[PDB]
């Protein structure tokens, strides 16, 4: 690869980070719009104050506008529901390692809460909160509202570092390998520069995932992380060996390879930050579909881009990989929900099944309540849009168990529920082909009303090709399409994906049939559980 393509092709102005004026041939159209107006300006200069004040109509009157409410402000979370819900906004937060408090979901509850029908939140695979319903004159008091509770939603779509993922379970379980909290929460300081805006990372090529390993159950999903931290001892000294590019698309999914990098424990920022430095410098900016990390990996080879790497660390080091990690490979994916007790004597956690992710109001506030009364104030997220409720003195067990809405959230659905993942679909995504929460609630009832396992089947129903429910990771995935019933007539659909494996061995589904009627789903799905997971007609 020649020494021209490794020209940085952005520079810093005025604070900001822009394409420089000789690389600007070609690009996609987001860019065009990152360069009209810089994105964080929203936030960093307060342009929202004046923007909010606008009327819709007139926004929608002018390219500026418009490109401000349906692409710029996905730089301060917010995402406008234009096809599906004209004129709210679903809102995104950061929450490194799904952690949240009882007074930030209240604060969440209160605001969905105002938008009644229009309002609802969602646990996301990214272990994070979504909340919907919002209009634009209501932003700089929710981005107030959020501020005050110890929250941020900056750079959680678009071109930007999305939610670091960690153990769910970190600094709780007996077997945890290292607490991911504080590398997560540096991860997202650094991000968000302490939740005032950070642009040297918000101008990249595209989307960008991080994870940090402290599970020998890989519960964060490192072979799909664009970064994935793996914890490492290296010549007596504990850190982390460095995956990466691993990603979902329509057109592509690949598992993160090694960087054949080590990094002692006090490095993860700076190398996280040295290589978004190298992904936003060198990577293509044309065809938005070859613009993720990876591609960048394939055009100057793992060892070219590992060089870019280096060359941007403090004092250009970077240590090879450690030959082993600590991750065991002799290890079964261990069930969260139900009671488990911590690694502190006398308290145990709690995780409660929340049906597709989805929440009204009334169950934060209750969520909230359990986790003041039971708990610490804390709950956390999954990936799997579930809850866990830790630090509970274990003689309290008994009591929380009565507690009626743990029969709307329950500590031991049955087993296909625990395993069910479920992305927004076409409710409120302008992108779905399908419904996805309803429908994927209704097919699992059917289907384990007619058949019992004991293996812990794993079901990912997603919307479009985008692939957020990871279908590629599932036991049995739904990829929504449109398909044609015995009459020819236009019905719902799904390509049934299987294959995926998670945890060490981990592997990507694949396609097994397309195009499926959802309303022929049911018969499919039982005979695949009988056949090829141990399942038994009752
Ligand atoms: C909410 C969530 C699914 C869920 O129900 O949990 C979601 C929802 C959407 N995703 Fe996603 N994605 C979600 C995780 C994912 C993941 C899974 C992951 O991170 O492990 C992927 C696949 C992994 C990956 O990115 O490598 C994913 C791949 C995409 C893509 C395809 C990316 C690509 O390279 O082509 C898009 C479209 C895009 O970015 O161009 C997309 C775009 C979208 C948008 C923002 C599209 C749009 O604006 O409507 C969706 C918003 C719908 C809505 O109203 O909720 N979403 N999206 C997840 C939010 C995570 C978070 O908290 O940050
Ligand atoms: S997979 Fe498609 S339908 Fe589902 S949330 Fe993502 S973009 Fe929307
Ligand atoms: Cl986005
Ligand atoms: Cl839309
Ligand atoms: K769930």
């Amino acid at each position: 690869v020649a020494a021209e393509r490794l020209e940085p092709r952005v520079e810093e102005k005025d604070g900001y980070w822009i394409l420089k004026e000789q690389f600007r041939k070609g690009i996609n159209p987001q860019e065009k719009v990152k360069i009209e107006k810089e994105p964080m300006k929203l936030f960093m200069e307060n342009g929202i104050e004046e923007l909010a004040k606008i009327p819709i109509e007139e926004i929608d009157q002018s390219k500026l506008t418009k490109d401000d409410i349906d692409v710029r402000l996905k730089w301060l979370g917010l995402f406008h529901r234009r096809k599906n819900q004209y004129g709210r906004f679903m809102m995104r937060l950061k929450l490194p390692n799904g952690v949240t408090t009882s007074a930030q979901t209240r604060y969440l509850a209160s605001v969905i809460r105002k938008y009644g029908k229009e309002g609802c939140a969602d646990i996301t695979t990214r272990q994070n909160w979504q909340i919907r319903g919002v209009v634009l004159p209501d932003v700089p008091e929710i981005l107030k509202g959020l501020a005050e509770v110890g929250l941020t939603s900056l750079q959680s779509g678009m071109d930007n570092v999305r939610n670091p993922v960690g153990n769910p379970l970190a600094g709780i379980d007996p077997e945890e390998i290292v607490d991911t909290r504080p590398y997560t929460n540096l991860l997202s300081q650094f991000i968000t520069g302490n939740s005032r805006g950070n642009p040297a990372v918000s101008n990249l090529p595209r989307k960008w995932n991080p994870c940090v390993v402290g599970s020998h159950d890989l519960y964060e999903h490192p072979h799909i992380n664009d970064l994935a931290y793996m914890p490492a001892t290296k010549d007596g000294r504990f850190g982390f060996n460095l995956l990466v590019g691993g990603f979902f698309s329509a057109k592509r999914c690949d598992e993160a390879i090694p960087l054949d990098a080590w990094v002692p424990a006090d490095d993860v920022v700076p190398v996280c930050r040295a290589i978004l430095e190298a992904f936003r410098d060198l990577g293509f900016r044309g065809n938005r579909q070859k613009c993720r990390m990876m591609w960048l990996i394939d055009e100057l080879g793992v060892e070219g881009f590992r060089a870019e790497v280096e060359k941007r660390m403090p004092q250009q080091q970077l240590e090879r990989a450690s030959p082993e990690d600590l991750v065991q490979k002799q290890w079964e994916r261990r069930d969260y929900l139900g009671v488990h007790p911590q690694k502190q004597e006398g308290y145990s956690f709690i995780g409660l099944h929340i049906p597709v992710g989805r929440v009204q109001a009334d169950d934060m506030d209750e969520l909230a309540r359990l986790a003041d009364e039971y708990g610490s104030g804390e709950i956390r997220l999954t990936v799997e849009q579930n809850i866990i409720i830790p630090n509970i003195e274990t003689s309290k067990i008994e009591a929380l168990l009565k507690e009626p809405v743990l029969s709307t959230f329950s500590p031991d659905p049955p087993i296909l529920m625990k395993g069910l993942v479920a992305c927004t679909g076409n409710q409120f995504c302008g992108q779905a082909i399908i419904e996805t929460k309803a429908r994927s609630l209704k097919i699992t009832e059917e289907v384990q009303r007619q058949v019992s396992l004991t293996k812990p089947v794993r079901m990912h129903w997603t919307g479009c090709p985008n692939t957020c429910a990871q279908v590629q990771v599932a036991d049995i995935g739904f990829m929504g399409c449109l398909t044609r019933d015995k009459n020819g007539k236009t019905v719902e659909g799904a390509d049934v994906f299987l294959g995926g494996r998670i945890g060490s061995d981990s592997h990507l589904g694949e396609v097994y049939k397309k195009a499926v009627p959802c309303d022929d789903l049911v018969p499919l799905v039982v005979d695949l559980l009988v056949n090829n997971f141990g399942a038994v007609p009752r």
